[PDB]
Formats: structure tokens, C-alpha cells, sequence
């Protein structure tokens, strides 16, 4: 049976829209719930992890954005279609995940910010593009033969990093080849030029 | 069965989630631990300069969650529903992003000492009270039977436990969990058998 989704976050692209691309690839009705600040604190307390996104499914309460993604494109098209193929699909994730992840984001130092920011931007961005370049090693898309979501998270990721740095992908043409063909899927394509323009 | 070769530091570390796993399953794996020494060297090698690896038949896999999910398929350490497998993911995604926070390589020593303090008496204990939470008075973590992520949940704890030995002192259903993980045959052997080391 298809559940009632409603899908909470800040209204910002940030970690839920991996999920929003899946549901959109799938055609998959959610309440895309955006809240502001000041709702948060009492939202907060309510979660049993108390961070976001969640998604809640027929009143459960899920949580963890990449768990989540996973859930959703269990027996679909998007997950790698072999258990080794879901193996390698996980691991670009977590990769992706994981840079992402070291970007200190709280931070209010706009100066000391951009320093975190800077050096990671400047010195370790390049490195990791360049793995995913010669991971992607002249194929179309990251793993097998056909799209799959770490081919949206890759878009995604990368998205965010170009705000920062314009110049992520001059050394990576086939790096920016990927992030048109995913951005040419219909559903994806339709859901990029729907969605509220946010900056992050 | 295929042949596996785990390459890591000597350390249980990110791949000790593995080392469990194995252990429980019964399969037979090389346990490679690399010499300080020719880190610099093997590092290029690796897929995106990080370890673990696992190979599989001349096939390298990396990032240990994934490759822990991928060996867990189909197995009893795995969700027993769809549903159940998110909750495990999440739980283990959860109990990751606390271990990735801290700055293991910080070469600044009073730095990395402020920052270890800080995540250890501010953020780990409303983590532990989530956790104790969301375990309830029930068995495991997830469902009604093992799964990884209680498995993970021993690995981290186990690890933070070493800075911290009061963490769960106002949580004895989190310490009953660890011990209900390494009283597991398979996994208790593994404990007695494997390398002693801080990390
Ligand atoms: N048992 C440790 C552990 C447990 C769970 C985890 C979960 C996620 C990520 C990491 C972990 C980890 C975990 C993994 C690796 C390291 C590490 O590489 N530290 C090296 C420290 N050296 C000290 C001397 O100076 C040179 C550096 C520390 C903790
Ligand atoms: N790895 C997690 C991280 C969740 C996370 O840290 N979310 C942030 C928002 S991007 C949050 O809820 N922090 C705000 C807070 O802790 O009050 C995920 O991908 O879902
Ligand atoms: N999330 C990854 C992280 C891998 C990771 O960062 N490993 C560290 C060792 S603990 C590493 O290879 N870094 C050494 C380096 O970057 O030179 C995983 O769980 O496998
Ligand atoms: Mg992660």
C-alpha cells in the first residue's frame, strides 16, 4: 500500500533533498514540509534524535536522510541492481556523505567560516573530484549501467559545492557531463525547475 | 565462499563493524592490518585514499557502513522488514556521524583535547539518553533480535567508554545491551582473539 509521506525540514535543498529527488523520480506523492526557525525548538524536542530531516510514514517517524533515501528506493530502479552493485552505490554516498559532513555549518565566524571552508574548498575538494573522475572512469554514470542515487547525490553534493567554488569542476569535464544527465532525467529535470529556489 | 581480504590500520576502529560481522557469520577472511610505515605508500592505491578496503575475489570494495550492509544481505543481522532495515541504518548513521566528529588526526594537542572534552561531557550524553530512549525496555535496538547496528553500538560505545568510563552510569539498559552483544559465541570469541589495542 502507498503510505502518506510527509517529509520535515528547513526549507533549503541541504540533506532532504536526496529524498526529494527520489520521491520525485518515482512520482511519489510527500508534504514537502518546510518549517522555519521558529517552529523548531518545539519540533525538536519531539524527535527522538532531535535533528532533521525526518520523514514520517503513516505517522511512524523515520530519521537519518541517507537511511531514509536507502528505504525509498529499496526494489527500485535507483538502488544498483546487484547486492555488490548496492554495495558500490552506498559507498559513493557515504563518500559524498562524508565530505559534506566536514564542512563546519553551524558556524557563525563568517571569517574563521570561511577558513574551515576555505581550506577544505581550496586544498581537499579537488582531490576527492578527481577520485570520483577516475572512479567514474569514462562510464556514464557512477555505478552500472544506468542511473542510481548516488548519480543524484553526486548532483546534489556537488551542487552545493559550486556555490562555494565556482571553479569544482574546471579539471572535470565528464565530472560536469554526469551532473547534466542527471539533471536531463524528465522527473529530475521537472523537480529542479519546481522547486523553491533556495541558496543551499 | 569468496575470498576476503580486510585491509585497515591495527586498531578496531571503522573496521572492527566488519570484523564483527565475519565473526558472527562464520566466514573465513584475512585480517590485514598495514604497518604505519607504508601508509604513505599503500595510500595510493585505495579508491579515495581511505581504509578500510575489502577485497573480494580481485574486486576492491570500500567505506566500512556499506561494506557491512552488503555482507549483513540476507543474513540475521539484517532488518527483518524494510522498515526494520531503515532503523537500522539510521541508528548506525546516527552512532557514526557522533564517532566522526572527533578530531582523531588533530596534530594540535591542546586543540583536539578541548574538542575531544567538549563532544564527551556536552554532546555524548544527550546521545546516550536517545539511544536509552529509543531502546526502551526492549531486547535489541531494532526489532526482537540482533542486528548490526547493536553490534555498532558495542563497537562505539566500547570506544568511547576509553575517554569516558562513567558515560553510562545513569544508563544500565545501554550496558546490558553491550553485554547481551558480547556474550554472543561467535562475537565473544572474536573479543577474546583479536588484537588489544587503545582504538
Ligand atoms: N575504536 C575507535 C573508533 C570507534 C568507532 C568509530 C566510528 C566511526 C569513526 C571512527 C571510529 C573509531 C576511530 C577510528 C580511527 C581512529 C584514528 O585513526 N585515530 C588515530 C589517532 N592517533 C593518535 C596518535 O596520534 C596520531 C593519531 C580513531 C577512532
Ligand atoms: N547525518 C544526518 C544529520 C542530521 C543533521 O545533523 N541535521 C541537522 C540539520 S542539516 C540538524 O537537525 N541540526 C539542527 C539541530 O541539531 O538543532 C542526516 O543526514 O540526516
Ligand atoms: N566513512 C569512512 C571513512 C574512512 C576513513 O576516513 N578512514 C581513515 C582511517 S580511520 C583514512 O583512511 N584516512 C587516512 C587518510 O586520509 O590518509 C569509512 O567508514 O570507511
Ligand atoms: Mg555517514
Amino acid at each position: 500500500h502507498m503510505p502518506n509521506y510527509k517529509l520535515t525540514y528547513f526549507n533549503m535543498r541541504g540533506r532532504a533533498e536526496i529524498i526529494r529527488y527520489i520521491f520525485a523520480y518515482l512520482d511519489i506523492q510527500y508534504e514537502d514540509h518546510r518549517i522555519e526557525q521558529a517552529d523548531w525548538p518545539e519540533i525538536k524536542s519531539t524527535l527522538p534524535f532531535g535533528k532533521i530531516p525526518i520523514l514520517e510514514v503513516d505517522g511512524l517517524t523515520l530519521h537519518q536522510s541517507l537511511a531514509i533515501a536507502r528505504y525509498l528506493t529499496k526494489n527500485t530502479d535507483l538502488a544498483g541492481n546487484t547486492e555488490m552493485e548496492q554495495c558500490h552505490v552506498d559507498a559513493i554516498v557515504d563518500t559524498l556523505d562524508d565530505f559534506m559532513s566536514c564542512f563546519p555549518w553551524a558556524e557563525k565566524k563568517q571569517d574563521v567560516k570561511e577558513q574551515m571552508f576555505n581550506e577544505l574548498l581550496t586544498y581537499n575538494a579537488p582531490h576527492l573530484m578527481q577520485d570520483l573522475d577516475t572512479y567514474l572512469g569514462g562510464r556514464e554514470w557512477l555505478i552500472g549501467n544506468s542511473v542510481t542515487w548516488a548519480d543524484f547525490y553526486w548532483e546534489i553534493c556537488s551542487t552545493t559545492l559550486l556555490v562555494f567554488k565556482p571553479d569544482l569542476l574546471d579539471n572535470h569535464p565528464r565530472l560536469v557531463t554526469l551532473r547534466k544527465k542527471v539533471q536531463a532525467i524528465p522527473a529530475v529535470a521537472n523537480w529542479i525547475k519546481r522547486r523553491p529556489q533556495t541558496k543551499l
